[PDB]
């Protein structure tokens, strides 16, 4: 009935997503996470963090740190698959999804391997401010090695996200909700977050992906494990 | 061991399903739904309803009404992509999966935007009676803009349905089962239903799909929300 | 003129009243839950009138004669459902006519009520705006009437009388409990409407009220 000619930019986006579909063996694995520990730590020290570094303590920094550690444990997933070669990245360049007046825009955070939580939050706020002003350069969206998506801010229980090419895997975050959960053999109310990991099976087998995501889950269940590097 | 040449009908079916895979960026999100209130009202008022209209109060009508409301909130999802464009449909047409002497067949229910629960049941009964009699004209399967599937009649916990072309979304229903759930911060036995939503990412981003499904879940959790078009 | 017209209405129609009780709990519960959402969604408060209008329109679809009006020698059935609503103004009670209520939804009913009340307070209501009704819903409960015998607005044949909700002892599953109850009045013309039609009409109205899901199920 009613027709609208698609903008060449958004057609280009759709075609790039189709290319990512065809080129990479898309599949997803999942793990569950009791966010309780990090939630309590944030609820306790958010005022201190915000006053010390002039910026609130969100959730993103913890996932960024966990992903960087796990990627250091997994040299293949951070790497990118190309025409005939594995491009092993010595540096961790994570990508973050933030809402925009133009839809969804994904900046790039570089050398997250050395960033501290306060610095991660500072970078996030800086790039979000750029996005709000629409003063984000196109080069700010290039140079990535992995991507973390946030569907949970909008309330998804869990789902399958699509990797940004040429990256080989992404993490898909989901809404925290209180669900029954066994703790020390007792059913208790627990704030649980569902985690999805979509990856390329052409170069990453099941074992690497599941170990990666299980390691992330273990790291996030006890933030002290980062402090102990275990 | 033995060979069986397939029917050209099933060859067409498989080929068009593969075309669906190649054309649309197939991905799925998920949600959980405490169907308790709806089955309570259904169990209470089914005798009155069936005595009032001659048709038993099933479950499809609630999903149809929820989908019509949510699609009225989501013009893009009702629409479809045709090789360069989006054709927004001013009307709501839903394919429904119903068993037959062959099995799953999808008639189209038209102008559901105005159709009321009793008349929804009447329409479903008429088309599914055509289904048993195998007196379904081929054009009865032509005209749909969205599809509601029912895998729960056979007992799937949750799966990944395929959209019927040229539509861009499909809902997958699943078997109701008593599971632990949190009510007011307590673990209780709650009959829950898993909902899967498979859609095309080329035109529908994750945010649209998750808002669509979350709104549907909220709508179904309280029929009073339909009563208040909230 | 008003007094003489009311006297003529008394002399013409066989005015008489029946009554029913109503456990109003469910509807005020859902209203208290969703009033913020409704007001934010449609820019208008969620009062009480709209639900009664919807119930009356449904039950009048079930009762064609009550919608109809009695005239010189004929009954004039109505394909439309028009309802007068009593609202206070700087000149006292005034009854605007709500038209084609058979299709109005709760938000639309609230919008109509709000715009007509705004017209009423500002006295920007045309006289024709109070013409066309086929039934009237009065609300004496805004002041605190327990129950009463309201006077029908001619040429209409029936009227609803709202009354103040109060917590009263009531039986639920054979248990005496504190229940917020509204008492209902129904003054109608017996010349053409017998007692059975009026009582079935009001009882169906009641049933619709205590279970708002019944509107969803058109039962």
């Amino acid at each position: 009935e009613t027709r609208v000619k698609m903008t060449r930019i958004r057609q280009r986006t759709a075609q790039r997503l189709k290319d990512s579909q065809n080129t990479a063996a898309m599949l997803t694995t999942f793990n569950e996470l009791d966010m309780s520990a990090l939630m309590n730590m944030r609820k306790t020290y958010k005022d201190e963090f915000e006053k010390k570094h002039g910026v609130k303590f969100g959730f993103m920094s913890a996932f960024v740190k966990a992903s960087t550690i796990a990627l250091k444990e997994q040299p293949i997933v951070n790497a990118s698959v190309e025409e005939n070669d594995i491009v092993y990245h010595n540096n961790v360049n994570i990508n973050v999804a933030v809402s925009a007046p133009r839809g969804l825009v994904v900046p790039v955070i570089r050398n997250c391997e050395n960033l501290s939580f306060a610095d991660i939050e500072k970078e996030i706020g800086r790039l979000s401010g750029l996005a709000r002003n629409d003063a984000l350069a196109i080069e700010d969206s290039i140079g990535g090695t992995f991507t973390i998506s946030n569907g949970g801010v909008f309330g998804s229980m869990f789902g399958t996200p699509i990797i940004n090419p040429p990256q080989s895997a992404i993490l898909g975050m989901h809404a925290i909700k209180d669900r029954p959960y066994v703790v020390n053999g007792q059913v208790v109310v627990r704030p649980i977050m569902y985690l999805a990991l979509t990856y390329d099976h052409r170069i990453i087998d099941g074992r690497e992906a599941v170990t990666f995501l299980k390691k992330i889950k273990d790291v996030l269940e006890n933030p002290e494990r980062i402090l102990l590097e275990l």
